[PDB]
């Protein structure tokens, strides 16, 4: 699809075998949800860097589907106040910016 | 242009008379820049959230050109670690995600 910004870029995702929605943000190096649960191997990692850092589980190579288009990549599990798709899943979507 | 997403979508601007640089973010609704120096009128806004608030200067309607492409937006001018250009101002120079 092509989206424009006059509203926030929100898609609807499937992971870990739930529905759920994220935000297209290509000023978000990873991809960081909230409330999924990933089977197969984690390992910690320290995001953010302002205020403290904040705690997450990686996961590699996780399948998510993101507005129908099926892909590979690593997510972040953990607190974040919205979920967020960031540049590494929008690379493998083939998501560009145009204008 | 069309901007791939492998890197950080950083782009040049020009405004107040300087030649800049600021990351093009989707996951921001409003555009903010630090060290630069508009003239008329501002009014205080808090924004962020997370911790406390931050404070900065809102201008409206600064001209600004963005890889080359000359709008009008607000600005605000104060502190963040990075400059960027929210969806207030991709709007303006007509940018969309594509996939």
């Amino acid at each position: 699809p092509q989206i424009t910004l006059w509203q926030r870029p929100i898609v609807t995702i499937k992971i870990g075998g739930q529905l759920k929605e994220a935000l297209l943000n290509t000023g978000a190096d990873d991809t960081v949800l909230e409330e999924v649960n990933l089977p197969g191997r984690w390992k910690p990692k320290l995001i953010g860097g302002i205020g403290g850092f904040v705690k997450v589980r990686q996961y590699d190579q996780v399948p998510i589907e993101i507005c129908g288009h099926k892909v590979i990549g690593t997510v972040l599990v953990g607190p974040t106040p919205t979920n967020v798709i960031g540049r590494n899943l929008m690379t493998q979507i083939g998501c560009t910016l145009n204008f």
